[PDB]
């Protein structure tokens, strides 16, 4: 129903885009609720699709989490990278802004001025984020409205018993910022069992490892857009990379865990 682009295979995930050519928009760092940041959507589509909002970590600018707007935008999404209000807010505030994003994101597919109006299936929405913004990402999850969340080397202070979303963590095995033995794989294992999820620890990777735009391209690829196809397009085509392949082998794969199949 949701389904776009090609047939995929690893060569076509791996790629350094999607299908589509991609423009982008600016939101105001007036916008309320949160601090500006970019619109990312693909040339030559119909129809509506899936929308996401991509928040960065503490004292970081969108520009930190920029990667992931054009390489998801390319595969048929239209995501938003986003500033928050001041480098130094935390976690629960970036929940909040992650939230308004969303809101303000819906809202641009019914605004007259919007370059996104009409394109947006606005019942379909996922989130990433890094670190501070990781941990964002995993509270929104937990209320109900987001179908698929990716916090990238995760931080925070709470615990995630209440996540509802289907969740991919990325950690960092050597992440110095946000360790994983104290952020990533705590959060995981403290996911409830009835979502669909997966831990990916990347081979010696620092606390930027999973931001984008690195010498680990091929296994965000791999799983971050199949993961939003499976999860925001409910397409199926992309269960074999994320259930199937035996992840540790790969060697930028340190760990892996997850409940398939989905």
């Amino acid at each position: 129903a949701y389904e776009r682009g090609p047939d995929p295979s690893v060569a076509f995930l791996e790629a350094p885009t999607g299908p589509h050519s991609v423009r982008t928009s600016r939101v105001s760092g007036l916008v309320s609720g949160f601090g500006g940041g970019t619109i990312h959507y693909p040339t030559g589509t119909t129809g509506t699709m899936a929308a996401i909002v991509v928040i960065p970590g503490f004292v970081s600018a969108e520009s930190s989490i920029e990667w992931w707007g054009p390489k998801l935008a390319s595969h048929g999404f239209v995501v938003m990278t986003i500033d928050t209000n001041t480098g130094f807010d935390q976690p629960p505030s970036r929940a909040r802004q992650i939230n308004n994003a969303l809101d303000y994101l819906v809202s641009q597919n019914t605004s007259r001025t919007s370059p996104v109006n009409g394109m947006i299936d606005t019942e379909r929405l996922g989130v990433i984020g890094w670190s501070m913004g990781g941990g964002g990402t995993l509270r929104v999850a937990s209320e109900g409205r987001i179908k698929a969340a990716i916090p990238l080397a995760p931080w925070d202070t709470t615990r995630f018993r209440g996540v509802q979303a289907p969740t991919l963590i990325f950690a960092c095995e050597s992440d110095l910022i946000a360790p994983v033995r104290s952020h990533a794989s705590p959060f995981y294992n403290q996911l409830p069992d009835d979502i669909d999820k997966a831990y990916v620890e990347i081979n010696n990777g620092s606390h930027y490892c999973a931001n984008g735009g690195g010498l680990n391209n091929d296994v965000l690829s791999r799983f971050g857009v199949s993961w939003m196809k499976r999860f925001l397009d409910n397409d199926t085509r992309y269960s074999q990379f994320l259930c199937g392949p035996n992840h540790e082998s790969d060697r930028n794969i340190s760990e892996y865990r997850g409940n398939c199949p989905y």
